[PDB]
């Protein structure tokens, strides 16, 4: 029994990014012994989020759920050649090595295929600052393609990424600190 | 007569980052025909900021001042191996090529010298997505050093960065679109 | 029975980088059912390397050994804020998705702790272009520290990285294509 | 009278990259009081290049010409999500702050538009490690487009980049050390 948490960071309502994250979350749960939740950063209290105010219950619950996950699905539109400020603001309040022991799947969408590398150059180093155990391949989609009613090659790549994410999930308590530079100092 | 705008993105009160940005802003104004302002992103309305709501007067004023600047001083603490979510959230609402024609100076502080490269690998590509004209060298300082009552070599580097930023400033209207991939499509 | 290959890319003789890679290679072999080899890129034929000339036996053997490895240890000094040209020249001649199915451990050394992030921002995206299955945490060491006669905290971090690398190794043929965007199109 | 040096780093003969660099070099010289040269890294002695052997006359001449340039045009195909090993190998042997005082124009080509960000995330931080004065916007072209017999919008972007590069060139001896963190310690 795995706990899977998706975090999507578009600041727009009805975002393609959120739909991609949800798709991925469903795909994983359909194929593994998992329960899940989907944190839409846009639905968190803006003031409490920016100030890291964990007296806000819903923010503290989102942080706790992230720290308790076995796998994270981390999704963002590409803004100014990187992940959104909104997504990063959430990542910023997590504990220093919040991602110790965890698998992760980076997802993004954007207007142009030019944005593909923002995940691997931008988001990936941020996940690794937090002691993450295993980040699988990035997947990026051009926004006017998500409909899955998508091109067969694109669909394969996405599904393969999600498959790998699911396969990387760990039951074993022995792995719970892996990725942390100093496992005995918690995680 | 130049317009210089500092933007500092620490989510903490009494931030060293803000003091560094202010120092830099003062240093420039003392040595050039300039006026300045300092946008502390933490003082912007969190809800309006995250949603890009320009019906908020103070947010629209911050955006307008940024678009009207000849030079920007862009300062952030390093969180999770990059600039803060708070800073990026502000950068996110600016027009696509908001930085056309403008000079820029990236500044950061952090707990460890290990964070030095976050500016050049993280922030610099973001500034360049926005058509920026000229980004000079990055300067990073270890937080327990800012007192300027700082080490002589560190002080030289910082002052040299600010000097170069000032020297890069442009009077000429001929440069106002430089850095934009398609200058005739505005800036 | 795993095949572990270290690739070290210093252009200097008697390099600390090579000693770090060798240490790591030995540490892994002492704790797993593994055999290993260590490709010193400096010992490859420069002309054949730069031109990707696989009629050179020793170069073809190095490429084959890399493609056949279950785990790679990838070590470089930090030059001009990134991995060396020498290392990259070798990575450049490998097949497009050469790293499919493979685990990887990024190691570096440098003169200053300022260089720590070159691994995660520079090398890591390059490994991921090649379909790599699992890259664990980066380890960086300040060159005047390697003697292991090193500081206890540094030694822990290094050993933990190597431990995690060893633990990430896969026996299963089911994982041999994982990390490749399209597994049925080989690896 | 400016000295402009192009450095192209494709390991292939008849490279599109070299043709793009040459185009850019010609465009600049036609519009400014400049002389130029074009270092094709592939034509340097591989052994001497990899070992930084400046007893090789042609390598020392290439290094000297780079250090003496007012502007550099730096061109590479995108291999494994970054600049080539061949290009970096040349950059590696230059003095620590070789690029002090100099303007620079990053150019690349690749098979897919997905590679656009490799310049700004990969090459740009490397140029800045060397004290570069002013790096203008990156330009990337999809290889099956260079013929200039190219699409009008693409042609505009390229020409605008080169124009900006030319405009950024400095006559003044006062700028010869700008970009160096400590100008009085040479350049």
């Amino acid at each position: 029994t795995y706990s899977i948490v998706a975090i999507s960071g578009s600041p727009s309502r009805n975002s393609t990014t959120a739909k991609l994250a949800e798709y991925a979350l469903a795909h994983v749960l359909a194929r593994s012994d998992s329960q899940g939740r989907h944190i839409h950063v846009i639905d968190l209290d803006p003031k409490a989020l920016l100030r890291g105010d964990l007296s806000n219950a819903k923010l503290k619950e989102a942080v706790d759920a992230t720290c308790n996950a076995d796998g994270l699905i981390v999704a963002t539109p590409i803004y100014k050649a990187s992940y959104t400020g909104l997504l990063k603001a959430f990542l910023d309040i997590l504990p220093q090595f919040a991602l110790a022991g965890k698998a992760a799947l980076p997802l993004a969408t954007g207007g142009s295929p030019a944005h593909v590398l923002a995940l691997d150059y931008g988001l990936r180093p941020v996940l690794h600052s937090m002691g993450v155990r295993h980040v699988v391949q990035s997947f990026f989609m051009v926004q006017s393609q998500f409909s899955l009613a998508v091109e067969d090659d694109v669909a394969s790549q996405l599904n393969n990424a999600i498959d790998h994410f699911r396969l990387s999930l760990s039951s074993e308590p022995s792995t719970r600190h892996l990725g942390h530079p100093r496992p005995s100092l918690d995680a």
